[PDB]
């Protein structure tokens, strides 16, 4: 799970 930083996401699934 990963939804932190809305303006700066990373690469979940």
């Amino acid at each position: 799970i990963c939804v932190v930083q809305d303006w700066g996401h990373h690469r979940c699934t």
